[PDB]
């Protein structure tokens, strides 16, 4: 088939990280998903944000949780052209109309622990704008993973890092996905080959790909034959994936 192109956060290295203008040039682009992260405010708004923190990428400082939507607002993103964090609401609009879907990610809080009863509240907003149905949700943690077979019906995926993947090793990777009815996991790109796709296939799993943001990168994805990568170039993606087809 054709491996599949998520845009890392509307495309982190052109647009900058989760900005209403990568999502928006996203949202136009001939590629299949769209990638984010959500967290919640303290008085039960949904932000898209990567870090749990506003530090890293914007000129506020403070856990996402622990302030009203208000406050988050007033926080500017770095390198976006003067742009505020979206709302999950706001990032709906951009996306109702297009054909690109949703790569969600149930990232933990500072302290690294699931937020409680955030899962329910996300897929209730997805639903309530119309996207759930076009959803496929992601975390790293198997708590969320939990959750989330037991509150949706849409398309799991277990983020395993190269920590988890090295440390547990792929038979117990395999084993422990198996038995939490998770039926595709995404791996570092720089921790894929073809013998660990193989192993992970031969189990009856889906095998996609993560972080994969160079043309070497991005090209060794679509030699492998994943089901899908996400990339924070992907203009360049899409372009080197066409190209592909053709050679
Ligand atoms: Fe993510």
């Amino acid at each position: 088939g054709m491996t599949r192109i998520a845009s890392h956060r509307g495309g982190t290295l052109e647009f900058g990280d989760s900005t209403p203008h990568g999502f928006t040039a996203t949202a136009a682009m001939a590629l299949e998903e769209v990638e984010f992260d959500l967290h919640p405010t303290a008085d039960g708004a949904i932000v898209v944000h990567h870090d749990p923190t506003l530090d890293a990428t914007t000129d506020m400082t403070g856990a996402i949780v622990d302030m009203t939507l208000a406050k988050v607002k007033t926080a500017t993103i770095r390198y976006g052209a003067g742009s505020h964090p979206m709302t999950l609401e706001e990032l709906c609009a951009l996306y109702v109309d297009s054909h690109v879907n949703f790569r969600c990610e149930i990232k933990p809080g500072v302290d690294g622990l699931p937020y409680e009863g955030f899962v329910a509240l996300v897929i209730a907003g997805l639903e309530r704008h119309s996207m759930l149905e076009r959803t496929t949700f992601s975390s790293f943690l198997l708590a969320s993973m939990d959750e989330l077979w037991k509150a949706t019906t849409r398309p799991r995926l277990w983020l395993v890092s190269p920590s988890v993947l090295q440390q547990l090793g792929p038979g117990a990777v395999i084993e422990t996905a198996i038995a939490h009815s998770i039926h595709e996991i995404g791996v570092h790109i720089d921790t894929a080959d073809a013998g660990l796709m193989a192993q992970v296939q031969a189990a009856g799993l889906d095998f996609g790909c993560w972080a994969a943001h160079t043309p070497s990168q991005i090209t060794k994805a679509l030699d492998l034959g994943v089901k899908v990568f996400t990339t924070d170039r992907p203009t360049l993606a899409i372009a080197l994936r066409t190209e592909h087809r053709m050679e």
